[PDB]
């Protein structure tokens, strides 16, 4: 198809030109095995083994026996497992330096705390500025010309964080379904006190994703918390555990609202319980954040795991910048 | 004691003077049987049989056999029961006038909206909420915050409206028993936007409320089961709607089941009882805070009649307003 033009293009370079044809052929058919497999060998020439591997894996989900994808995938499968293991051990070092450590650390933590709220709420259309958030929380006085729902999204954010940082981080034992609802009760309670702290009673669409039926939400959550307390989960790297817990909850979409915020908090609880600072997915990463969630729903949660790892690294880089 | 100075002073008039000595003797001892009886006799000379009766009723709670109180109390016990029965039948006529209006009527519809925001203004303002009626209309109509006012105050308003909506939609028209769950559902909305953890659940701690120590948090649940049993009893349905409402208001206030928002739920439950009997929702105005607490104090002390009467005067003033306002718009509106 358009693939052959990219292959001829690929020769003689104009690679930026070959990329567009590969990308266009992918838009016309994202399940085109020969385009995936050839675009992966293209991605490797640019030293992008992680993306090359993505495309060989997408290809073999569509065509399990495609020889060209197979011989490449066998090759990159564990090369990528190492590359990924390595990134995690790089994050661990930055965590050590941070946990090695004060005047300027304490100062950073606050600046950060209000910055987390600004980003967790802003990502989904909340128009409050960081100064307005600091105002709402410090003074307890409303902000002029801004909706009450927006300001109550902030109060609940702080109420929930307080509760986690005080009642759950230091606590020993199993993470319960009850804790998750307690987080949600605070997260959403000031905006919707009837729906906060209880599961979805209706079926919904979330982009192109239809989550479990409200009849199934409770079992899917019991299975989720079983997993959160499993050895399998505690044997993961905290970053991979956190990212998976974030995703798994988002996939269940147990509440009618405030799912993304509880997932980001649960993720930060998992991380903080493993001695990691709380991560912030910035407002500006919404497009990337949804692309990795889409690829995850499509079958590969690694880019989501990697997305959260780059968020983890950035958060630490920002902390160590105050050296 | 100082009673003898009033009594003598009372002779020769100088009543205003007499009153102060009676009031002072009452401040030094509110349980002085002879000062109560003499002051009741004094109150009748001014045509105040209801207050005279209060004083003889009070005296006989302290001294069951006091002859002077006793003979007066028989005279007045049932006079006052008639006077009270009569006021209620006067209120019924005014309700008939309100409920004799076509109800799609343009003038009333304006008054019903005005009264709604005015109720919220007063039910919240009575406990120090500084929001003005215009700020309340703003918060609810626009959904935008009000500058320079606390978020707690604006969330007290959102929860009142949320609760009133729920009552007016889900409970007024509903048939059957009023349950303990409905009361919590009201509270969930009333308080949820201010305290989402405590809203919809009973007190877990013991508290003081003025000079009143309510049931222990261990006892709150049984006291509420007894309360809703009473709300569904025929004894309660045989009362006049006004007396039933006022008693339900008081009984809940006495239990004080929640850590906050008790007064508001009681005023709402009171308005549910009334609305279920075909009465418009009444408003205890913020300017009546002092009187409202005095009648609750007298109730706690042993006599709930002044509280019942207080709510009846609120019922009458609400209707009077409604009728007058619906009549002013009948002319000046098209
Ligand atoms: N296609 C999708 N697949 C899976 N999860 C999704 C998808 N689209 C959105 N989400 C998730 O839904 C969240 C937004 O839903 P919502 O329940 O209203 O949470 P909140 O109120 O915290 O923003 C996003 O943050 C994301 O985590
Ligand atoms: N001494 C008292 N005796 C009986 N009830 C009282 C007393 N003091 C206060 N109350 C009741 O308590 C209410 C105020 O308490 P609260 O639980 O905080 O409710 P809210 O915040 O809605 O007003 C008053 O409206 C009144 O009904
Ligand atoms: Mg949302
Ligand atoms: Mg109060």
């Amino acid at each position: 198809a358009a693939l052959n033009q990219a292959l001829e293009m690929k020769r003689q370079g104009k690679r930026e030109k070959a990329q567009k044809l590969f990308m266009h052929a992918l838009k016309m058919d994202p399940d085109f095995v020969d385009a995936l497999t050839e675009f992966g060998i293209f991605s490797e020439e640019d030293k992008d083994i992680i993306q090359a591997d993505y495309l060989y894996t997408r290809a073999l989900t569509i065509s399990p026996y495609h020889e060209k994808a197979l011989v490449n995938r066998d090759r990159t499968l564990p090369l990528v497992e190492e590359i990924d293991q390595r990134y995690f051990s790089i994050i661990d070092s930055k965590v050590k330096k941070v946990m090695s450590i004060n005047s300027a650390l304490r100062r950073v933590m606050e600046e950060t705390y209000y910055h987390h709220i600004y980003h967790t709420v802003a990502i989904e259309g909340n128009t409050l500025t960081l100064s307005e958030i600091r105002h709402i929380l410090e003074t307890r006085y409303a902000v002029p010309g801004k909706s009450l729902e927006e300001q109550n999204e902030v109060i609940g954010m702080h109420a929930a964080m307080k509760y986690i940082n005080t009642t759950l981080v230091s606590r020993i034992g199993s993470v319960t379904i009850s804790d998750v609802l307690e987080i949600h009760r605070r997260v959403l309670g000031y905006v919707d006190p009837v729906e906060a702290g209880r599961f979805r009673t209706t079926q919904v669409l979330v982009g192109h994703h239809i989550p479990p039926h409200p009849q199934d939400v409770e079992k899917q959550m019991q299975e989720f918390v079983q997993w959160l307390n499993s050895e399998e989960a505690m044997n993961l790297h905290p970053v991979e555990f956190a990212a998976l817990a974030h995703y798994k909850l988002v996939y269940i979409h147990p509440f009618i609202d405030g799912n993304g915020r509880t997932s980001r908090l649960l993720m930060n609880l998992i991380l903080m319980q493993a001695g990691y600072p709380p991560i912030t997915i910035r407002k500006e990463q919404r497009s990337d954040y949804y692309h990795v969630l889409e690829a995850a729903n499509e079958g590969d949660v690694r880019p989501f795991i990697r997305f959260i790892a780059k968020c983890t690294e950035t958060t630490l880089d920002t902390l160590l910048f105050a050296t």
